[PDB]
């Protein structure tokens, strides 16, 4: 494991306190800023919906990724979620509403089974579609990256065709010099707002794994910006979106 010291100027530029985990798969590479937070327990928040997705599609609750769940008629804050929804459009906005209702239909013991098979944070349920954001739910940033390294390569307890739907739904932008897959969160835990992005950006075919985690008590920080931009900065100053990986 390398530290890298230097990526400190990407958190200290937005006053943000961060972790940020790369591992390189061909070079065998891993570079960590802040590794003693790497090993803190934080909620998933909306990165849950990659194990909440393997689950329903395992499960046949989710029949495929165009399954969808009909908007329940409450009107919520976010105009993208007051919507008929197919899993797909829905993981890719976030839609909390459509998998909570997954989680209802997969049912507590159930999915309590394979939280423990998985061995997935602490592996705590709270109520059946609260307890990824009630802070119940917790996981580190170092166990997130086990757990999409494993999704990758096909070794987790799931079916091949379940796995590569997940895969397939995670990608969120293609250019000619690099494929982008992740899953995004934004979770509160009493006066901080905790910042998720997990996944893995592929150039050549090589993968390289990332785990961003920040927080901040600033309730004026727009979060959804400024994660994406401290995201963007790491992999640019690791050499990505050239194609040269």
């Amino acid at each position: 494991v390398e530290n890298e010291k230097s990526w400190e100027k990407y958190f200290a530029e937005y006053k943000v306190e961060g972790c940020f985990m790369l591992f390189n798969n061909s070079q065998g590479t891993f570079k960590v800023y802040n590794l003693e937070r790497s090993q803190q327990r934080f909620l998933p928040a909306s990165t849950f919906k990659i194990f909440n997705s393997l689950v329903g599609l395992e499960t046949g609750v989710i029949k495929d990724t165009s399954f969808v769940i009909p908007w329940d008629g409450v009107t919520r804050d976010m105009p993208e979620w007051n919507h008929d929804l197919s899993m797909q459009q829905a993981f890719r906005v976030s839609a909390v509403p459509y998998f909570q209702e997954v989680a209802r239909r997969i049912t507590k013991p159930v999915m309590q089974h394979w939280l423990d098979t998985v061995k997935f944070g602490n592996m705590k349920i709270s109520k059946i579609d609260t307890f990824w954001l009630d802070n119940s739910l917790q996981i580190s940033p170092d166990e997130e990256l086990g757990f999409v390294k494993k999704l990758y390569f096909d070794q987790l307890p799931f079916h091949k065709v379940t796995m590569q739907n997940v895969r397939q739904v995670m990608l969120m932008e293609k250019k000619p010099e690099y494929e982008l897959s992740y899953k995004t969160g934004m979770g509160f835990s009493g006066p901080k707002t905790i910042g998720w992005i997990t996944g893995w950006i592929e150039e050549n075919g090589h993968p390289s794994f990332f785990v961003l985690n920040i927080e901040t008590e600033n309730k004026s920080l727009d979060m959804r910006t400024v994660r994406m931009n401290i995201l963007r900065n790491l992999l640019t100053d690791a050499g990505y979106f050239k194609g040269m990986k």
